């Protein structure tokens, strides 16, 4: 029911993927380094209470009547729900507090990509908090209360709700389907693969930025799907687009979902064939994204898609080469990237005396 | 995880236990052909029979002819029914079409303007609605998406709302959820097992004046923004005074347990519970079935949170209208604003595998 908050790494990267997501990006409003470090300590203490299922501060009630409650209360009665809280620092953070020379070279600005249509209001951010849990209300309460505590030092720049499987009704041994109806996550780095995480996900000391050892680099892309167009495509177009069949998720010519793919049998611009590490010099990503449906836009269309999150040891050798290879992806007909951000995700909170960001400040 | 039976004298999704997630869609009709619209209603009912049992619509999600689009969009394959219910309603604007003018129920009342209303006309009204409730949100969206797909060219989605979590209860034996203000919401509601209160306050009766509505209900939807920044800097006493119940237990002021009966004269004169209580409104009683929502930021550095309020009642004129009129002085008004609104007549249930939605109207 709970996931331990402390560790060499932050939880919520290699740990079991929870049902729900509330992702929030913050901009910093203070110039005062001390004030920000104070806020980071306060957030860490709150993160400890939240991930264990307790209220923030002195609780949601029973305090002084003429004081506002420390905790806004909407998670009273709920369980920890495998809540994890992962914080990241955006490139723009390093223009403040005199940190410019501490920006990791692996925290690269993303190039412009063919077909990008990025909404500036839902891109970027000085820092982020990824809140995952099986109960969406536990996740929202976490973000809500962190924002309330940071008020006057940070504001919320943009926020994204997402969902994956519903674990109570779905087996953990079952690959979830994205909103295009294809199994999603078959060939991925799993949290059990310690040496693949070491090779592809975690920052190493030798990498050139010592404060980031044990950390990772995060790319977030808000990816709209053109649902109504996709759904008018023939079953064979859809399967041609990915290089797997829809029902079982097996590579073309093979029988089972987990049969290793034969890339020659796929069309040259099939998504799997272009995304595969063999087509990208070995480049390999940990994908940990979530589906979203935000409503319907002004033309009656379903505002829905994939909130794509990738973790990698170096953005220059993970997301960027692979996304570049998707220039000609047949999937591009049906999707559009409309938001984007990158973050340095620092190492974990080692113990009760540690705090978010301690190796950097 | 189990299914909720689709056939009945009433539509499910009303007195049914309240499921975790909501996808509510209002549709406008774009066809003039009454026969085309009846065909749609029959086809939608057939899809609903599959969807609420966990089956793909039509001939399934794959295995069909490679050159044709699949019947079911496929993203619910391998999922359980997840207590999905689908509830359909007819907006008053619909009765201007297909020569239904004289069949509009009297109890399908237009709502008056209320003080504080700031209603967005784009997120309001609608010829008809479909309330999809389920414990899995992928199941809920898949149902809306596939219903909208089947109606292409005869209906279009006007506006929709997702509720990520429930703020209502029809099962007083289970924990009462909390809304985003942190208070338990649903303690004194009507329970799915209280048959007499449902007949009395929720289900339309033959004698009420619209025979085709017998066994149906009437639905009021209000999209309500919450000023969480204002709320979150109010003291605990201020918060508890606004409602009349304490925040921790949810007990009426002065009492010890959530379910002790409120003693109204101990609440402030403008406390929300005092003004909404049936005893203050000549006995008027509602079935509340709403959900919380949050749709991003407000572009001013804050989270955008609200409550999608849904009430079922036997007659809007004797349900939502008097209670909301009595809320004109509610202390809660300082913290909320109504920003969308719609009413629908909800027809009786689909009786059997030969019946269909709206059959008693058409
Ligand atoms: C709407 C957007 C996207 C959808 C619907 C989608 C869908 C899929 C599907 C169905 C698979 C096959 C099953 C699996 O192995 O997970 C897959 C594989 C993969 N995708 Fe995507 N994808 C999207 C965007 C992206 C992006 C932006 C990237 C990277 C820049 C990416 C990288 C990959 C990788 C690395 C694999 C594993 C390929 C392999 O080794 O077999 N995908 N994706
Ligand atoms: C954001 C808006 C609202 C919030 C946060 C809210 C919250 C609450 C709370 C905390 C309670 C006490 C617990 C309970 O018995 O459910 C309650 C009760 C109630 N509310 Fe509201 N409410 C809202 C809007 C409305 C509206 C618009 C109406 C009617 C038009 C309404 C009608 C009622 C009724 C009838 C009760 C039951 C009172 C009783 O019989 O004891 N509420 N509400």
């Amino acid at each position: 029911s709970a996931v331990p908050f402390h560790g060499a790494h932050q939880a919520g990267i290699a740990t079991p993927v929870q049902d729900r997501l509330h992702f929030a990006a913050f901009d910093v409003t203070t110039e005062d380094r001390a004030a920000f470090v104070a806020l980071l300590k306060e957030w860490t203490a709150a993160a400890r209470r939240l991930t264990a299922g307790h209220a923030v501060g002195e609780g949601a009630y029973g305090g002084l009547p003429e004081a506002p409650p420390d905790d806004t209360g909407e998670a009273l009665g709920l369980k920890p729900s495998r809540l994890t809280l992962t914080i990241g620092f955006g490139p723009s953070l390093f223009t403040r507090f005199g940190l410019a020379d501490l920006r990791p070279e692996a925290l690269a600005d993303l190039p412009k990509f063919p077909g990008d249509n990025l909404d500036r209001a839902r891109s970027g951010g000085d820092l982020c908090v990824q809140a995952c849990a099986d109960d969406p209300q536990v996740a929202v309460h976490a973000i809500r209360n962190l924002a309330r505590i940071g008020f006057g030092k940070v504001v919320v720049r943009w926020s994204q709700l997402g969902f994956g499987k519903t674990s109570s009704t779905t087996p953990d041994k079952q690959t979830p389907r994205n909103l295009l109806g294809f199994k999603d996550g078959t060939r991925n780095i799993a949290g059990t693969e310690k040496d693949r995480l070491d090779r592809f996900v975690w920052a190493a000391e030798k990498d050139g930025t010592p404060w980031m050892t044990g950390g990772s680099y995060l790319v977030a892309r808000r990816i709209r799907m053109h649902i109504e167009t996709w759904d008018r495509a023939s079953l064979q177009e859809q399967e041609d687009v990915f290089g797997r069949d829809k029902g079982e998720g097996a590579p073309v010519g093979k029988a089972k979902e987990r049969d290793e793919p034969f890339l020659k049998a796929m069309k040259p611009d099939a998504h799997v064939r272009l995304a595969h590490p063999d087509s990208n010099g070995g480049a390999t990503l940990l994908r940990r994204g979530y589906s979203f449906t935000d409503g319907t836009d002004g033309l009656g269309r379903l505002d829905a898609g994939l909130f794509f999150l990738a973790y990698q040891r170096d953005i220059r050798t993970g997301f960027v080469p692979v996304q570049r290879n998707l220039a000609t992806d047949a999937l591009n007909e049906y999707i559009q990237h409309v938001g984007s951000a990158v973050f340095a995700v620092p190492p974990g909170v080692r113990d009760a005396d540690d705090w978010w960001g301690s190796t950097l400040f």
